[PDB]
């Protein structure tokens, strides 16, 4: 599914308890301090919440760092990444 499709699916596939939980590690790692964290920081979010991402996904944030320079990712992007992570999880 395309990321645009994942946007809509994210809140429907995931639970409210889930999106609120992922936000916990996200909001504490606020780089811009408004709805955005660093791409390098988001990788740690998974580790703190006990989530194991995929090597291709981990590479996905890193490549974005080089394109954005600042290195910031939105909550939507962050939370949308979780969709496929959970689909392949367990």
């Amino acid at each position: 599914a395309s990321m645009e499709d994942l946007q809509a699916e994210a809140r429907a596939f995931l639970s409210e308890e889930m999106i609120a939980e992922f936000k916990a590690a996200f909001d504490m790692f606020d780089a811009d301090g408004g709805g955005d964290i660093s791409y390098k920081a988001v990788g740690t979010v998974f580790r703190m919440l006990g989530i194991n991402p995929s090597k291709e996904v981990l590479d996905y944030l890193k490549e974005k760092i080089d394109v954005d320079g600042s290195g910031t990712i939105d909550f939507e992007e962050f939370l949308v990444l979780m969709v496929y992570i959970m689909k392949q999880d367990a």
